[PDB]
């Protein structure tokens, strides 16, 4: 353990997405990007056009749309919400 980084952001981040009434979970090793997540949810959505946000509590939050928003939901483990678009 501990060797210059050793999983800087703890281990894989567990992020539960909320596509419609169904929900799943993704494990980001820290490199997951916004486009990588897009190809990781597309098949878990059943569509190629969807939107991801920082599932807060009322409905959704920051609409993840950049490798930083995802790596942020990765360092903060934010529930993600998926909508069909």
């Amino acid at each position: 353990g501990a060797m210059g980084s050793s999983t800087s952001g703890l281990k894989t981040t567990k992020i539960k997405f909320y596509y419609k009434d169904d929900i799943f979970a993704l494990m980001l090793k820290g490199d997951t990007t916004y486009k990588e997540l897009r190809s990781k949810i597309a098949p878990r959505i059943d569509t190629d056009n969807f939107k991801l946000q920082t599932k807060l509590f009322d409905g959704s939050g920051e609409e993840i749309k950049t490798d930083s928003q995802v790596s942020n939901i990765i360092q903060a483990k934010l529930k993600i919400s998926v909508h069909d678009i």
